[PDB]
């Protein structure tokens, strides 16, 4: 599979100036979905910042001080919503927008391994900053009177993988933050698989996900991937749960009686 170097050549995007230097990207990023399928940023000093939260995150899945403590069978949860916490075995921690509220008790595990959790939390500010920019971007693609996505803070979640077939994302859009490795593939339109070059470096990766593909009514294809030789991690980004679904379909806006929760069960 070929590889595909990114560093200097997708727009950047500096930390303390993102909403300005997306806008000032939107013309690349746009012209990466319509040509590529998924979308890309370089943002200098992001790879520093996820190499120490990945790190502190295989830290604390060998400690006993103990992760499993919140797995999210034991942590609270959110009455309407996913599921935050540890999924022990390939191991991987969901951290919400909730859970970085303490929405009360499902912010323990922060508390605990909190040097990890402040990574995790800094990590999915600037990641949601990003994604809903991105999907502002995306946005603009459609047609007139195309709603506001609304990303939701609470509903959205971090995840970090400790030892990891075809798939995408369920939800809205996906930022693939760099990885420990390289590995991660994506198709492109014409079938073809490329490998990002990503791994050590500042560049994320913005995924569609199946919510959005639905809400642009076929428009845009998930953004489809895979891992083939270890620390990862990804922000997955949704809308509330209860809010009732739309799609924009030859340009006109259905409001359905579904909500998006519905979408996903
Ligand atoms: O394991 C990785 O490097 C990325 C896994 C993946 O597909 C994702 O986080 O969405
Ligand atoms: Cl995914
Ligand atoms: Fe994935």
């Amino acid at each position: 599979v070929p590889l595909m170097e990114l560093s200097g050549r997708a727009p950047v995007v500096r930390l303390h100036d993102i909403e300005a230097d997306m806008a000032a990207a939107t013309d690349a990023i746009r012209s990466q979905l319509t040509g590529w399928g998924f979308m890309a940023a370089e943002v200098p000093g992001i790879g520093e910042r996820v190499e120490a939260m990945m790190n502190e995150f295989a830290a604390a899945c060998r400690a006993t001080g103990s992760l499993s403590d919140y797995a999210y069978d034991v942590v609270p949860q959110l009455a309407v919503g996913g599921t935050h916490g540890f999924f022990p075995y390939k191991e991987f921690i969901h951290v919400s927008g909730a859970m970085i509220g303490d929405q009360p008790g499902a912010g323990d595990v922060l508390r605990a391994f909190p040097a990890f959790g402040t990574r995790a939390a800094e990590v999915f500010d600037i990641a949601f900053r990003l994604i809903s920019l991105f999907g502002e971007v995306v946005r603009g693609m459609m047609p007139p009177g195309t709603p506001e996505l609304d990303l939701s803070h609470d509903a959205t979640n971090l995840r970090v993988i400790h030892y990891r077939h075809e798939h995408s994302g369920i939800q809205m859009l996906g930022l693939q933050l760099p990885p420990s490795d390289q590995g991660l593939q994506y198709v492109l339109h014409d079938g073809t698989w490329v490998e990002p070059v990503i791994a050590g470096t500042d560049v994320v990766l913005c995924n569609i996900g199946r919510m959005l593909t639905s809400a642009s009514d076929g428009r845009f294809r998930p953004s489809t991937h895979r891992v083939h030789k270890r620390l990862s991690s990804v922000l997955f980004a949704y809308p509330q749960h209860k809010a009732r679904q739309w799609k924009m379909v030859d340009g006109e806006l259905m409001s359905l009686n579904a909500t998006w929760g519905d979408f996903i069960d």
